[PDB]
């Protein structure tokens, strides 16, 4: 009844269904050993005097994607929209999964709609606990 195709000179996923630039850019680009860490260093963050950043800079709004790190491998996308949907609006949820092994390493990104919450939930959340285990939120 169904017919079916060896040989295809051009793809009907890739024409239909197109990923944004900025989410391409941050997960292809993004360096092997900061995607995950499983030590921790005192050198990439010292504790000091009550300042640092200063009056203006430290952190960005022009970006409304956020790194989620530290979550469990039985975690969905549903499970990471409906925690950080109480901050505000989420567009999609993206789980780097390899072909071959089809798991989950407890870590992804999130895309929110508004710029304005995505500020919110790195100043809320930034290292709490979800699901029993400790997460990390950032700008992507």
């Amino acid at each position: 009844s169904m017919m079916q195709c060896g040989k295809c000179d051009r793809w009907v996923h890739s024409k239909c269904e197109n990923l944004s630039d900025e989410m391409y850019e941050i997960l292809s680009n993004l360096p092997e050993s900061v995607a995950y860490t499983c030590v921790n260093c005192t050198e990439r963050h010292v504790d000091g005097g009550s300042g640092g950043s200063g009056g203006s800079g430290g952190s960005a709004t022009t970006k409304r994607v956020l790194y989620v790190g530290g979550l469990a491998e039985e975690v969905d996308d549903k499970v990471l929209h409906a925690a950080f949907i109480p901050f505000g609006d989420i567009t999609d949820i993206q789980i780097p999964l390899d072909y071959e092994t089809e798991k989950h390493r407890g870590f992804a990104f999130v895309e929110f709609e508004l710029a304005e919450d995505a500020a919110a939930a790195i100043d809320n959340m930034n290292e709490s606990e979800l699901f029993g285990r400790t997460i990390r939120v950032n700008l992507a």
